[PDB]
Parts: structure tokens; C-alpha cells; sequence
């Protein structure tokens, strides 16, 4: 079924008329069945009733609750190389709950809009049936992060070993995590040291292979979420 | 330093004319001069820092010296299907996650196509030379699923993208150290499709977390959790 994000409250009989959003295609009809889901209510099955051939959405039945929230924390820097759109469904479709921009030395690309980046949100929550909508953050400087971070919260960075992280994550203790991304160019050598001076950062290889920022999100994601988080 | 792959055999001496592309790129866009060093390579002689002469305001690159050995081919296959901007994308994480293989396949559901491997092939490159993969891995003709399961060698898990949803108590468990990795179309496989996968005793389900992941994105996923459980992380 096609799934809508919609921004009505959602419980048996409540409606939402078709913004402009009236499609066309996917080509339903009046008595079509779709799948809604708003951040909160969690998943419904709506039919579309038509007044005049407008489109109105009726919520009948629950068909998924609302999760709760989910915890890890996407810290990334903005690629001028690698694509914003992926970088920002990818996150939402491997779990992460909050987006935060981090601005780093060598940081050489730029967010944008931020309302453009809450779409592409939205849009990677509809087409893979994540209910919760991760939090888009303002960007903000690494140092600022760093200096006032709650303690409670282990962050993991990539950097060079032996070259198998699952060792390194069996040992985090935290139950709250961040992954911390760089950009193109990495870390510059003081951001480094002042990494590795942070009781509560933890430093992950990745392989043999030097992987690029997109390519790492979504790696270091993966064996993050089957070691420590929602994939277990 | 910046990365060259070049066709030329590589040993102390080799030349490569840097072709206009090439020029414009190393010496207009970088604006590396004459004495600059950058890295080449070619997929068989290793990787050699060369050094560029110029003989006109034409450029030419010569190999000084080898900085990393030709290494051992990369083992794991990528069974893919079709998705041209996913595509891209996908052949190039396939090169930096450690594919040895790209075989393109054909399924049910398949909707985009192939075009052209000349295309695939430079996007292999690409990969190759950002992020320093010294073995070229190679393009095959695409070939229905149906029909590469007859003759697949025994030897050869499969790993596709189920109950659970941690992939590695099954993956700790997969006894060969050969592998390939399986990832279907947007759409998925066929109910036909999942009973042929199912019925072979060489092919492994794994599941990939609680969300429905995009091929690209499962692609990626999959492979980190192959390659540091029974894989080149370890």
C-alpha cells in the first residue's frame, strides 16, 4: 500500500483533504485503501472518499502503534561531495532519531535549507515505514558539541587500527549513542586530538579500504544498529 | 596526493601522456606543474608515485617508484539488480565496500536497466582511484537469476536480504569462507523467486533491522556486517 505522512491528528474518522497532493497517479480511486501515519498516532489504514471529482482521506483502522522515539544521534558534516538528499534518507532509514550538521575545519559544503532537508525526511519515512521522524537540528560547530556534551552519551567517530569495529563497540558501556561523521577531508589533526582527549568519544575503524563520508554513515550505522542498537 | 589510474604497464620509466582531459584536470584544475608527484596505477603492476614532465605549455607523467604491491584480488561477489542515478552510486560503494565481482542480475520486478558496462566500468574507476582500491573488479554480462543458480558453485554462500532482525548470530554461523552477496530491485523478489532462494542449500537469508531498507542502502548495510563478521574488517 502507499503510505502518506500527514500532519492531522489521526484516530477512527479523522480526515485530511488531499493539499493539492491529489496525486493523478498512483491512479486510486474512491473505496482505495492507503496507509497514513503523522509522528505521533502512529499507522492507520485510510480510504479516499471523493465530494467532488477533491480527494478526502477517512482513517478506519490501526494497523501499527507509534515506537518510541528513536535514540542515536546522526552527528554529520555536509559533503561539497556526496549528495544531501541520500546522505539524509539514509540516516532516517537506518534509525537515526535526530540529525545534527556538525561544521568542522574542513567542512567545504553547505546544508542549505533546512526546510528542503525536513522533506527529504519525510519523504525517506514514507517509502520505508519508519513512524517516528527523526529531529533536523540547526548546524552547529564541532568544539561548541563537544565542550557542553551530555556525558551519558558515548559518540563513536571513524579512524584507522587491526580494523574490525565490533570488538571496539562491544566495549561501549553507554546506552545512549552518536555517530560522528567528518567531511571529504577528514578531521584536521587538532580536531583529532581533541577527539581522542574526550572520556566520552570512542574511535571505530572501518576496514582496509578508505570508505568515503556517505559510505561510512551508512557502515558504521549498520554494525552500530546490529551490535548496540534497534537491529538486535 | 592524487590518484591516476592509467592503462599503460607500470615499472621505473613508464610514461603516460596525460590525454586533454587529463591535462586540463591534473594541471588546470589541480594546476600541478612540472617536478609535482601524484600516485598511478593500473590494476595489475600495483600502485607507483609518478612525477610530471612537460614538454609544452601537453603533459606527460612518469612512474618513479612503487608505493604499494598489486594486491590479492577481493573474493565477494555482488549480485545486483537494476535500479541509472541508484546505479552509479551503487557500483562505486560496491568497489569501496570490497566487491571483487559485479554481476549484474535480472529479476522479476527489475525496472531500470543496465545501458551500457562502458559506463559501469568508469564508475569502477572513479571508485578505484578516490578511495585507493588497487584491484579493478570486474563487470559481468547480466544474466537472469534462474539462470545463475543452475551452475553457481556449491562452494559460494549467498548471503540475501525473515523472523529476527540481527544479521549476525546467522551470518557467525555461514561455515564457508567464500561468499556473494544477493540484493533484489525496488521491488523485491516474486513469491517464485523467494522459493528458489529458499531451496537451495547454499543460500543464507539474512534479515537487515526493523525498517525497509533501499536496495542502495541495503547493499552498504549488508556488506559492513559480511565483511567485519566473516569477511576483509576482521
Amino acid at each position: 500500500m502507499q503510505r502518506l505522512f500527514i500532519e492531522n491528528a489521526l484516530h477512527a474518522g479523522a480526515k485530511h483533504e488531499a493539499t493539492r497532493e491529489q496525486f493523478n497517479v498512483l491512479r486510486l480511486g474512491e473505496g482505495s485503501s492507503l496507509l497514513v501515519f503523522n509522528g505521533r498516532d502512529g499507522e492507520w489504514r485510510a480510504e479516499i472518499a471523493m465530494p467532488s471529482r477533491q480527494a478526502v482521506l477517512v482513517a478506519v483502522e490501526q494497523t501499527r502503534p507509534q515506537p518510541a522515539p528513536c535514540d542515536l544521534v546522526y552527528l554529520f558534516a555536509p559533503l561539497k561531495v556526496g549528495r544531501l538528499d541520500y546522505l539524509v534518507q539514509k540516516a532516517v532509514e537506518m534509525g537515526a532519531g535526530v540529525l545534527q550538521p556538525v561544521m568542522t575545519q574542513h567542512v567545504q559544503g553547505k546544508i542549505g535549507s533546512l526546510e528542503r532537508v525536513r522533506a527529504n525526511v519525510i519523504e525517506a519515512a514514507e517509502q520505508c515505514g519508519v513512524l517516528g521522524i527523526p529531529a533536523v537540528e540547526e548546524p552547529r560547530k564541532l568544539e561548541d558539541l563537544l565542550i557542553d556534551w551530555p556525558r551519558d552519551r558515548r559518540i563513536v567517530f571513524c579512524d584507522e587500527g587491526s580494523q574490525n569495529p565490533l570488538p571496539i563497540l562491544e566495549g561501549i558501556a553507554e546506552r545512549r549513542l552518536a555517530l560522528l561523521i567528518g567531511p571529504e577531508g577528514g578531521f584536521s589533526e587538532a580536531e583529532r586530538d581533541l577527539l581522542r582527549s574526550r572520556d566520552f568519544v570512542t574511535a571505530i575503524p572501518l576496514g582496509p579500504r578508505i570508505l568515503r563520508a556517505d559510505t561510512a554513515a551508512v557502515a558504521a550505522m549498520a554494525v552500530i544498529q546490529a551490535t548496540l542498537g534497534d537491529w538486535r
